[PDB]
């Protein structure tokens, strides 16, 4: 064998090649036409290219010889991120820039043929308005956030009112702290729980003959949370912004629950508002809870629910919270004494389902609730990894029992006093595969036919196929998407059509509309049909040779998957240099059968310079159950590279053109962390390491993430020590050219402190580094000029220290 | 000629190279002479001084005669037993006062109670203060009393009655940064970094006697209000915490601190106990009495304690004033408006500030520590000696006499004073020195005045710009400036208070720093004439250092008119036929001369270590440097960055003709602070000359630097749009090389002077202009690199960078 060498370009010549070589539809919704005679069945509304609202028409019959391309009809007159709806009126609502707008299409006021004009919601608010949500009960009321407080605005009467008076926007950060109706830093980053207020879909009637609308919300008080100083984006000022960051082992925000009551008289104006806190403290009612993972209302509207975790995140609880638990707020001490006794004892919180595990609770969106079937029962579907070790739907019926705790007593509650008995727990699915419940995946639930649809890993972990099965008497799981592709699917609310954003490794991404059929003898059975196309493909894209997906049976008893990009125009005899992209952290799988030319376009660019690009999903990656993910608990850093080195040596034996005297590693966030761990642990295997936003020291990262995977720092001092590359600075090479550090100077998530503190110890260890800073970038890179420079320095750094003979000369 | 290429060592090898090279390796200061007054005794004087074994007070015995056959070494008798930066002394009682860490201690020696023959135990001054007590000062009138600062307020403490008392209630320590930020007795950031004025309060040297038998002491003090000053954030040394400390930094063009004089009258009874302390504001605002003044440069008191004096600059630093301020100008602080109005009218209109000297210049005023007031001979006049470049363009001594006239300004009348209303007439202004050379007045250089013989001793550049020398001259009939120090060495000097001895710390390019005592005699026929004699050695030289070839001081007649000096490090073992890679070291900014006849082996050791590995090392002092007059220095006024490289190149090209071993196709440049600024400018302006540029803590953008410096040399930003733009490398990022392995930035992450945002914002524009950089951060370091482990890693990454991108053949291959 004789080593291949890559093109020694200049700096500007590399900028040439990048500069030269150069979003999908989403948020679908279905509305049927109520059309006695006419042709079209449905009219859908969705978001795509500024990025705004489109609509389309679904024909009742198609010429099955030809392929129907559906038309992108524009819904608006002239981006848009997330919209709301109310079918009973047709009332839309959405955000675009600072302003909020509304139209009508479907309901009592017709189907518009042409693009209807966007009518604005006017305001008496001094600041930007965030997170607009429609009330289902009243189609005319909406709610939104303004300076960490909830307002409501009426888009016909033009009547506005501030509901929560918590955040004093004139007072500064250090003294203020509180919020009401927004999620904190942790709950948005680590739990994808972006909103913090939820409308009630019903309204109680008053003695005057009107209604009372309801809004649930949490009240965070971040007073004990650590203040941290990130540098301000305007480097001109030479100042830093103070923002709250609950570091591992420190206090999280003082969470507690609240609820509103808006009396609307017969005319439609607000009578009088009542703001309501809990009957007792959050510590006493919900004992040992330290996070509010999700919340919302029952379709009934009688109970408001919330999923609640303990601090270590090893105890999920689903609790029902009836509005009769809340009382109005009062400064008068003995008036509240009277308010508490008038509320009964039997009106009590109800833990309808508790579960534990010695790994962790992965929080998911899936929680369908059925209408109140029997009197003191609640039928509901829920997902859980706890039982089998894999996420499966369990139909549960919990007895809504009167509590053994009476607050009148004076005594304090025991741990089991709000635990409901279980009538049943029917496992709807089962196996060595999971149901998906994050990133827009959930469950479409037919209640007449009594079915349930879902995404999962049944056919393969590499493909996210659509599946269907009954919830009453469950059994066989019917696949609804063609093999070889991966699918992020959306089913109709009427269960007759479904749309499937799909791609694979060779062919780019598309979208397709599909019709579901069902024999009239048997509701259970369902078959699909290729109905239409919403977006045609980009074809075998020019200059793009993808990687062939490989798997290998690991020495740890797992089928570890991987992507292998081979050098474009392959030379037998001449072995090539090798580069290894990586993330290998929780909540993320890189290797699946999907088009990796969109986001991972550069990997292909490296393949067309003579770099062997390899990618592996080590133990810890998602979509493969709790036991596979759970491998690294308390042991982040320690195992991951050994899986990568193993999977690399499978490619080394099979394909000997991979030169293991020229091995490079690169990644972002956790990816950069492992890239440092690679060079630190395996100096012998790995030549160069390029660390993007490296987590160098786990005591600096937030609670929500780190306590989940590593526990509380005090009870795992070694796991933190071993998992923190900053401590182990002496273990790095005494050889330059092998350690590049890349980091955004304004990083809120993986603080630049990680890099600076690592560098501090690297300096006193006497260890060389190379370093680039992108001073205008936060966590990722969200500016063209920075991104251009990153890629430009990446390819040149590899060229100068891995690929070409000048790099071979440096040793 | 064929190229030379340096030997490639690894990172691991060079670390050992630099370690071993350093495997080997503070002088005395703050001297004082006290007479033994022992006719029978063998010693005339005893000298006290600060030095290291731990920096502390020592002493030696100065004999009345010596064995002139051999060299007498002086025994360093330690005064103490338990770091002392500075110390105070009262001649009358023999009382030492000095901060040492947290505590403020005192001992007695050499006064009326005699001279000890062993160490003395330091006696702590006890305290109710929670925090560390900074800036101790003995009251000259009463050595029982002292003053100090605590949380930016003046406290006084008696060291026998144990009485303590806070004198100012300005800064409240429990309240945070933004909501408070006032101070009394303390010098602000700008006054310490740019003007080297470290104290902000001054004891009135004499005591007034009350009718009862007690006495009044006085402390003049500066009261600063930093409310309007820019609050800048720098990262906290505790990286652990991931926080940033706030402090006040007047950026170029922004608000400076708002200042004023205040006086504290301390009435003490006949027992030594505080009766009452009155705090006194000025009778009119500082804005009105001192029109135009931005900085209180220096302050103090006349010998008699009759007037407080003050040296005052306007914001542009073109106008300087010396103003006498009577204590009668200060009236008590009264909230009661009817009471104040009476206290205003109590003071006569005839009492008024006295601008006893005023001068302008179109270049700038360099502040200095030379100012000597005489005994008051005539009752409505004052004599003094002062230094100035404003007359000839070179810093010289002038014996000014000023007439303390009554002002035409009466406060009574109600209006504001005219610009000339406080200006005294100058009765005479005798020039004591003159020529194209300067007297020195900073970094401890100062005059000593023999008031009996009517002479003045001083340091200057008369013989050479490369050698500081002591001189003596009359101030009555000034003429022959007699040199006292021996030629061939440069001299930092100290003269005895009795003018019969002088100490020198001297060195030269070959010989390390030696410290010698010399005795000053005079012949009976002419007391104007003075002659020295080698009396003893205080500190002996370390002797020419092993493996240190010192450089040679060259010079060239520049095309700009001036005789520019430099230093040349020839590579060790020259190979005729082979041409070496060149490394240009630079500061090349104001207030600094690198090139002079001193031993550069201590500080600039690695310039030699570069030469031993086969690098030519050049250092040039371009137009802007100190010690060559104001005209020379002024060169880059409004033009920083624009002219310095032209001088550096010209010197480099001068060396290239005289020596062909300079490979001009492989030349690098390196420097710190202003050195790093010009190192960036070298690459930005002269790509063709300079392969690599290694820039330490570089000033990238002049609006981000402080008022006191930046406006001195560049004026107000509004008044010099172009000079700022052209002088700011951050604003000209597009003009950098697209070739990598040329630009290297170094910067201390915790820097207070040249904030790291200079470097970060340069990178911001280098990125969005697609230009490559290399970077090293030193996260535990401020402006200069302090921690030894951090310094070694800089020295290492310097040599390796030079090796891979300039020196060795692997660098040549990279094209």
């Amino acid at each position: 064998l004789e080593p291949f060498y890559v093109e020694r370009y200049s700096w500007s010549q590399l900028k040439k090649l990048l500069a030269d070589t150069r979003k999908a539809p989403h948020d679908f919704m279905f509305v049927k036409r109520n059309d006695p005679d006419g042709p079209h069945s449905d009219r859908i509304y969705y978001l795509a290219m500024e990025n705004t609202l489109f609509y389309s028409e679904i024909p009742k019959t198609i010429n099955r010889a030809a392929v129907l391309m559906l038309s992108w009809k524009p819904l608006l007159d002239l981006g848009i991120a997330s919209y709301d709806y109310h079918q009973g009126s047709g009332t839309f609502l959405f955000q675009a820039g600072s302003g909020i707008y509304h139209v009508k299409d479907g309901g009592p006021q017709g189907f518009t043929q042409q693009p209807l004009r966007p009518n604005l919601v006017e305001t008496s608010c001094p600041n930007i308005r965030m997170d607009p949500k429609l009330c289902p009960a009243d189609p005319d009321w909406i709610a939104f956030i303004h300076s960490n407080d909830i307002w409501i605005s009426n888009i016909v009467t033009r009547e506005e009112r501030r509901l929560t008076y918590v955040h004093n926007e004139l007072a500064n950060m250090e003294e203020d702290a509180r919020s009401a109706g927004v999620a904190t830093f942790v709950l948005q980053e680590e739990f994808d729980r972006y909103s913090g207020y939820w409308w009630c879909p019903k309204a109680e009637t008053t003695p005057s003959g009107g209604k009372i609308l309801r809004i649930l919300y949490e009240e965070n008080d971040e007073s004990e949370v650590e203040i941290i100083h990130v540098t301000s984006p305007m480097l001109e000022t030479r100042r830093a912004d103070s923002f709250r960051y609950p570091k591992t082992g420190t206090a999280n925000p003082k969470v507690t629950f609240k609820m509103s009551e808006i009396m609307i008289d017969a005319e439609g104006r607000i009578i009088d508002v009542i703001d309501k806190e809990l009957i007792q403290p959050f510590e006493i009612l919900f004992e040992g809870v330290e996070y509010i993972a999700r919340a919302g209302w029952t379709p009934e509207g009688k109970y408001a629910w919330s999923i609640l975790l303990d601090r270590s995140q090893t105890r999920l609880q689903i609790v029902l919270i009836s509005p009769e638990l809340f009382i109005p707020v009062e400064d008068d001490v003995m008036e509240r004494q009277r308010l508490i006794e008038s509320v009964p004892d039997s009106v009590t919180p109800l833990i309808i389902y508790e579960e534990t595990t010695d790994i962790w609770i992965n929080i998911h969106d899936i929680f369908h609730v059925f209408p109140q079937s029997h009197e003191e029962e609640i039928e509901f579907i829920f997902a859980s990894e706890c039982k089998t070790g894999f996420r499966h739907l369990y139909k549960i019926t919990s007895i809504l029992k009167e509590s053994k705790y009476k607050r009148s007593s004076g005594g304090l509650p025991a741990p089991s006093d709000f635990k409901c008995p279980i009538k049943e727990e029917i496992a709807i699915t089962s196996g060595e595969w999971e149901v998906l419940g994050r990133h827009g995946s959930n469950i479409q639930v037919d209640e007449v036919r009594r079915l349930v649809y879902f995404e999962g890993t049944k056919d393969s972990p590499l493909e996210h196929h659509l599946y269907v099965v009954s919830y009453v008497n469950p059994g066989e799981v019917t696949r609804l998407t063609d093999r070889g592709y991966s699918h992020s699917c959306c089913i109709s609310q009427h269960c007759d059509f479904f749309i499937s954003k799909y791609s694979n490794q060779k062919n780019p991404h598309c979208v397709s509309l599909y019709k579901l059929s069902s024999p009239e003898d048997d509701p259970t059975c369902k078959t699909k049909e290729f109905w239409a196309t919403i977006l045609d493909s980009a074809g075998p894209l020019p200059d793009y040779t993808p990687p062939e997906i490989f798997s290998f049976e690991s020495t740890t008893g797992f089928t570890l998957y991987g992507m292998l990009y081979k050098p474009h125009d392959l030379q037998p005899g001449k072995k090539y240099p090798t580069v290894l992209f990586i993330y290998g952290g929780p909540q993320v799988q890189l290797v699946n059968n999907r088009f990796k030319g969109v986001k991972y376009f550069r990997l292909n660019t490296l393949a067309s310079l003579g770099y062997v690009v390899v990618v592996i999903d080590n133990r810890g990656s998602c979509h493969r159950g709790l036991k596979f993910e759970g491998a690294f608990k308390y042991k982040m850093g320690q195992i991951e590279i050994d899986d990568q080195v193993e999977g690399l040596q499978y490619l080394a034996s099979r394909y000997d053109f991979i030169d293991l005297d020229r091995v490079g590693i690169h990644g972002w966030s956790y990816g950069g962390y492992l890239s440092l761990m690679a060079l630190m642990q395996r100096s012998d295997i790995f030549r160069v390491a390029i660390a993007g936003a490296p987590v160098t020291l786990w005591i600096f990262y937030d609670t929500g993430y780190t306590e989940r995977y590593m526990g509380h720092p005090d009870q795992n001092e070694q796991g933190y020590y071993l998992g923190s590359v900053a401590m182990q600075a002496e273990k790095f090479p005494s050889e330059p050219n092998r350690l590049l550090l890349l980091h955004g100077f304004l990083d809120e998530n993986v603080h630049f402190a990680h890099t600076s503190i690592l560098l501090s110890f690297l300096v006193r260890a006497g260890k060389p580094y190379d370093l680039q800073i992108y001073p205008q970038e936060r966590h990722s890179i969200r500016v063209p000029e920075s991104g251009e420079h990153y890629e430009l320095h990446l390819l040149h750094y590899l060229q100068e220290n891995l690929g070409s003979r000048i790099a071979a000369l440096k040793v």
